[PDB]
């Protein structure tokens, strides 16, 4: 593999929930231990799982790993991180401040970019021991920081800027007080990043067309922040040999090959190597090590189902929720066009340009104008009286996640109003966090009422992406709401096919079905890969199945 030579002391990965960041982390670090090495494996996961696959513990101190001489290992829990982020700015006016107040400034540290900003000053301090490298070779981290959180930190306003205490709120800028180290540290952190004679960057994707284009944008961001020591890894691809006497597998094999003769031309450029999908999901170094080879029925209820459900009141708001590519704007648009067909009244909105298209109205807006609406807005409020370093550190504030979470949700609740007389189905939504926050300052109460409103969560029948749709869930909890019901999408357990290796895939999804439909949802609906892309009505009536 290009990405194994010649490697730099840090070797960071990066790409979507479930991608294999952590499974090609650790295959990497054996391998480089096998090379007599010394390797230092860093986990960075939330319910890091990382001692499982060598089968033993490990935690926030250096413990070398017994089956792999060479290789020791370190958890840094970012949960933990951001609770201690937190409690370091918080504690100090507990009982000092009124407890509302509190209580807000603590609402304000409890988002996504805290826990990034978090684990920044974690990889900080490993990024400037210099000593570590006295020991080890590499350094090997199984996620990244983000473009948004490494340009956060080269702002010259992140220091010396005081933004009006985020009245209304939409502020996520409440982390940077809690920055435990000198300015000059993470000045220091960003330039090992940038300097490729230090550190390479591993993006990491599946042979999706969807998550190419997202890679194609993260690689463009760091590109332009310094990091242009990159390398694409393609994993989970099929193995030719499989498309051998079967309409899926061939289909899929079929797919992936358009896609990775057509990848996005912003990665054509950079190295590129590709790991096949392995039958079962790696857990000893045995299995591990096969990853960098360069040769090679659950009772749960169709989506029909659920919808079967939701139609019974004959109206309401059905939010669908879940990360970033689980399929939420298909189970959206499956869902209305279910609805429709029984006759029922739909207002479909989303939030992507892109369906084909009577009782079913369907509203798309713009992400991109009404975040610049919404960053306008957020300008003349809270800007008057910056300085320009602080215009331009709230302007980066206004390019977090949530941001644009917030500007689609604002106009979709223009609509949010039919949901009295109809249907109305969201193909996204904020986090509980952002709601919180936004309240506040809304429709709370109505998303809260178990009635009017009925959030779906989306997932995949995958370890990682089930862990963060329960996060999702968690937290959405906190603000009061319970999820009606979870989808998960994209199942082969549910498919048909005799492909040998597909087979052995949909029974590694068992265990995470299991775990949904006992641990984590009330209602459950599987819907099947469905090969090729649900671009039409007709393949988005066949993800739902059928009735009784
Ligand atoms: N090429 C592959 N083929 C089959 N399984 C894989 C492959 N890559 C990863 N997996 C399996 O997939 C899951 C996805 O996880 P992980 O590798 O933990 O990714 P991430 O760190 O990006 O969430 C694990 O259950 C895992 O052992
Ligand atoms: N069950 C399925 N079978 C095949 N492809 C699917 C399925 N669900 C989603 N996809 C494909 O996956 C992408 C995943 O996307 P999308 O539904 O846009 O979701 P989100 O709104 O969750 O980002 C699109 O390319 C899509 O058409
Ligand atoms: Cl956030
Ligand atoms: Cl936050
Ligand atoms: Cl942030
Ligand atoms: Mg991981
Ligand atoms: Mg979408
Ligand atoms: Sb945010
Ligand atoms: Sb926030
Ligand atoms: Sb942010």
């Amino acid at each position: 593999m290009q990405f194994l030579q010649n490697i730099p002391p840090y070797l960071f990965f990066t790409g979507k929930g479930g991608v294999g960041k952590t499974s090609i982390s650790c295959a990497t670090a054996i391998r480089l231990a096998e090379q007599g090495k010394r390797v230092l494996l860093v986990s960075t996961d939330p319910a890091s799982n990382v001692g499982q696959v060598f089968s033993q513990t490990i935690g926030n101190t250096i413990q070398a790993i017994a089956s792999v001489p060479g290789l020791s290992a370190l958890e840094i829990d970012p949960q933990a991180a951001a609770q201690q982020y937190r409690a370091r700015i918080v504690d100090p006016i507990k009982g000092v401040l009124p407890d509302d107040v509190v209580s807000s400034i603590n609402e304000q540290l409890s988002g996504a970019c805290t826990t990034e900003i978090a684990a920044f000053d974690e990889f900080t301090g490993l990024l400037t021991d210099a000593s570590l490298l006295t020991r080890f070779d590499h350094i090997i981290f199984d996620t990244a920081p983000t473009g948004h959180t490494i340009r956060l930190l080269q702002l010259p306003g992140a220091w010396s800027s005081f933004i009006d205490s985020n009245p209304e709120g939409a502020s996520c800028l409440g982390p940077m007080a809690g920055l435990e180290k000198q300015r000059e540290q993470y000045a220091y952190a960003v330039e090992a990043l940038s300097d490729p004679k230090r550190t390479r960057l591993v993006l990491v994707a599946r042979l999706q067309k969807s998550t190419l284009q997202e890679v194609a944008r993260t690689h463009l961001e760091l590109a332009a922040i310094g990091l242009k020591n990159q390398y694409l890894v393609i994993n989970g691809v099929l193995p030719k040999t499989e498309a051998a006497n079967d309409t899926l597998a061939a289909a899929i094999w079929e797919r992936e090959q358009e896609a990775l003769a057509n990848l996005p031309a912003d990665l054509a450029g950079l190295p590129t190597d590709t790991l096949f999908l392995q039958p079962v999901n790696m857990v000893g170094v045995s299995a591990l090590s096969r990853l960098l080879s360069t040769q090679p029925r659950p009772d749960i209820p169709s989506l029909s189902a659920l919808v079967d459900d939701i139609a019974r009141n004959e109206h309401g708001l059905i939010m669908l929720m879940g990360k970033g590519g689980v399929g939420k704007t298909t189970m959206a648009a499956a869902i209305a066009v279910r609805l429709a067909d029984m006759g029922f009244d739909v207002h479909l909105t989303t939030s992507d340009p892109a369906a084909h298209l009577n009782n079913l109205q369907v509203s798309r807006i713009d992400p991109h104008e009404e975040t610049e609406r919404y960053r306008q807005h957020v300008l003349e409020t809270k800007g008057k009286e910056l300085d320009e370093a602080g215009k331009r550190l709230l302007e980066e504030d206004l390019r977090s996640p949530c941001t644009e979470e917030i500007a689609v949700f604002q106009a979709f609740s223009r609509v949010i109003r039919e949901a009295g007389k109809r249907f109305v189905v969201m193909d996204t939504a904020p986090t509980g966090h952002t709601l919180l926050l936004l309240d506040a300052t809304t429709p709370m109460m109505l998303l809260q009422d178990p009635e009017r409103t009925k959030v779906l969560l989306v997932t995949l029948p995958e370890t990682t992406p089930v862990l963060e749709a329960a996060n999702l869930q968690a937290d959405l909890e906190r603000a009061g709401i319970h999820p009606w019901g979870w989808i998960i999408n994209n199942s082969l357990s549910i498919a048909d096919t005799r492909s040998p290796l597909l087979r052995m895939r949909a029974q590694q999804e068992l265990p995470q079905i299991e775990s949904v439909k006992r641990q984590h949802a009330s209602r459950v609906a599987l819907v099947p890969v469905l090969a090729s892309e649900p671009t039409g009505i007709d393949k988005l009536k066949q993800l739902a199945g059928h009735h009784h």
